[PDB]
């Protein structure tokens, strides 16, 4: 049957035609601040195991309010660390998808480290613009760290995204980079210099630790990503999985039933499937109607359309007719 | 600027789409009246030249009213020979384009011979379904002796076209053929069993000897198709070329004036031009309006549409977006 | 069948006749000022992607209004191109066609430079007096960037072509120069000296992305030139291929039916036809009757005439007698 | 006397001077397909030859 | 000729007119200064310069 497909290929009956090209651009905003967090919390763990390598150097530091010096430094190395991905994200998106760049990371930073300890490489390596293959859009994400970033080069004021905590402090980071590298307890790996990140940061996460993938397995992540992402204990991005819908349930006030995993009924039937699903609810307080359907009450002192938007990995089949359908069938049963 | 190219040809920017596939058939209607009468008059010539060689075996055989012998028998071997034309192009149609052969060639004749002189030889072999290639559509044209048929079995009466003077007669055909074999003056040759046939029979006849392709002579025809189209003395289609039609101009009666060569001037300015050009007018004598333009009169007691459907060989470009601009002059800048 | 063909061809009887000789010149304007903010728009991108080496290098520049930085650089930049493009059509015109250099190209200009970037090397090779083969008429396209030029000497209020942004600056453009020369991302290739360009500027666009070939692929052009036509997201010249129009239908009011993709009731049926094809639809809101059909009214409180140009690739035939005829059918048949 | 529509090109005093070129071009090839015409190409001298200096005389 | 090759903004602007020269030989001075009097370039001052000369504003 190959000779009638080199027949609808060289006259272009079917074909592999898609409407978005290969690593279609897609902004997903970062949390930045909830990271923030868990990277401070997990990392004041290991710093107040070994406080006595850093004792010496950080008495001339005072914390700000109530925080133990431990969380204090571990708070200097991530704001650090996050002010230097910001820079790693840049200049990765400066190479591929050179748009990207110029709309939302045209602003340049100096970096003050090119050496981290090997979890936070490994996520600088990982935090680049992702490639997702295999799902219907062939996909590079590109991570954003915040909308608006608010610059000053004051560097004791500087806050370049919306956290709270976020402490930027030269002779700390620098005194504590030395500190690690000579003491033989603690590693320190070289920034790389990739282009394309890896999938640990765009898992989307749910109300129990149902953490689940929306693309493959197989060319996309390997269980060192989740290993990276079980690190980080909070999402790195919103849900970006999809989801079948159902039709809107309507009550006079909130006499909701609660929802039930147990499957109370959902009004329309299943559309798609996942070999893992999430069920989810969500409750609107404060609607009244649409107004052509306030019009309509009004009027009465009905008709409705909806737009489905079908998607697709490719359009197969280009150009049909029985012309063709009948020389591909003689050509093989002829 | 190659390396360019395949990024644009990978993901699918540019390309080489068709909405027509590669022999794309069209339905010519033949003369098969001017044919027929200009290949008796040229054939008769060449049996009254040679007729000491006839005379004794057509005694048997009357012309119907006032015809001479020569011109009778060749009238039998058009005849015959167009018969046989007719199964021609029905076993080539039933191979290629096998929907043709339903609708157009469905009804079976029996051919009377597989042996004529040369060149009615050589016009069955290029009265097949001819192949046109560089045109803007990549055609098929087949060629139809008849929109209808009015078939019967008597062979005598037996007119299955709408020809004058078509004559079967088997004991003619025959003994002229035995004849025909035995002189060493006349050629013989062998119907050929191609199925694509040649474009002597496409080219447009004019008012004058201006015969004139709409074709391209490379992959086409090699003036060995001119001369066969020079011994048919006659057009053997309709006028199929190209023409840019000016605008009409009205006149109260015919007052028009003659039509100039020198070139009398034409309404629109030219859009698409030929190395070589034909010029004629077509007056229309009795045009009232458009019913919607006598409205408009009568209501007087304007609004101008007009449909242009442009026609290309292919189309370059399919999906135009500046992320893949702005990619693919990177690649080759940078 | 050569002898009868050879016979036919020592007299004039028949050849290979056309009324333009091979390479017919035909003059094409340029857009010049789509292209030009096309080719800003594209630009400034890859100068913002490198900004940090035309910061310090622009700060003794100021943007005439709102306009950014890169865009004034790419303005600049692809205005000393257009003017060099005008050079490098004068000298190519020189050495084919001299009388397009006698009529439109005979005021001197030396370039303002030798070297560009690949892209605009490219086109400075492509937008040449190029030739087109295998469509009807055999065409050298000469491209015009305007109809009058409106030289000056001060190259500060230099602007020959009627470009709204055109701005020329020798230092800014030479600094630049200097800029892309030094740097190791950009790379710049010197202007090739040929004469014949290449069909990159010549495709017709149409309603969506519909870009399309109106001359075979063959011996025209090889998916390098669509690239470049891609690159220029605009088109280059005004629309060039064939068109098959019908009548024109007329409205009183503006109740005209809107162009439906449902392939409104054209009038005419259609008598040339392509692989691909575009259906538009033009209109005339206020067209005055033309001069006679008022007549007609005026006397009345009509003969129609139509001038058709048949243009064809050649001309097969030449004298046609029947003795001719009857030679070649004698010499192959006997 | 110069001039750029070579239509009404007649840069010296002529009278049936003519500027075509659709018929030159084309009665070039002409010239050139032929195998009884023959067509060189202009040489690039500088001196010329007294071919046109005699003088011309009554009979 | 040497702005032409050198600076053709300067050839624009300034040196457009075509002229062909009465000689090609002089005496050995004159076709020194010849040498010498065109587009010269300076370098180690504060501007990195090519000086053309001009032999007069209106021509």
């Amino acid at each position: 049957l190959t000779r009638s497909a080199d027949y609808l290929l060289d006259n272009v009956r079917i074909g592999n035609h898609r409407q978005r090209y290969d690593k279609y651009r897609r902004y997903v905003l970062l949390r930045s601040s909830e990271i923030f967090t868990s990277l401070v919390a997990i990392y004041a763990h290991i710093f107040s195991s070994y406080w006595q390598h850093f004792r010496r150097f950080t008495d001339q530091f005072q914390a700000p309010t109530g925080v133990q010096l431990p969380t204090f430094v571990a708070r200097v190395y991530i704001s650090t660390w996050l002010h230097d991905l910001y820079c790693s994200i840049r200049e990765a998106t400066r190479s591929i998808s050179p748009l990207a760049f110029n709309e939302r990371y045209s602003y340049e930073l100096l970096p003050y480290s090119t050496e981290y300890d090997p979890f936070l490489a490994f996520l600088s390596m990982s935090i680049k613009p992702t490639h997702i293959q295999h799902t219907p859009e062939n996909t590079l994400w590109i991570p954003i760290l915040c909308e608006n970033y608010d610059w000053d080069r004051n560097e004791a004021n500087h806050n370049p995204f919306g956290i709270t905590n976020f402490t930027l402090n030269s002779n700390l980071f620098y005194g504590l980079l030395a500190i690690l590298k000579e003491r033989k307890e603690f590693k320190l790996s070289t920034l790389t210099t990739n282009t394309i990140g890896r999938p640990c940061w765009l898992f989307d996460w749910h109300d129990n630790v149902q953490v689940c993938a929306w693309f493959p397995r197989e060319a996309n992540f390997n269980s060192q990503d989740v290993t990276a992402a079980y690190i980080i204990g909070v999402a790195c991005t919103p849900k970006l999985g999809p989801s079948d819908d159902d039709a809107w349930k309507y009550y006079a006030s909130l006499n909701s039933v609660p929802t039930f995993t147990p499957t109370e009924p959902r009004l329309t039937n299943r559309r798609s499937y996942g070999a893992y699903e999430v069920r989810t609810r969500e409750t609107e307080n404060n609607y009244f109607l649409p107004d052509s359907l306030l019009n309509i009450i009004e009027d009465f002192t009905v008709i409705r359309t909806k737009i489905r938007d079908w998607y697709y990995h490719s359009r197969v089949i280009l150009e049909l007719e029985d012309n063709s359908r009948t020389a591909a069938l003689r050509m093989f049963i002829i």
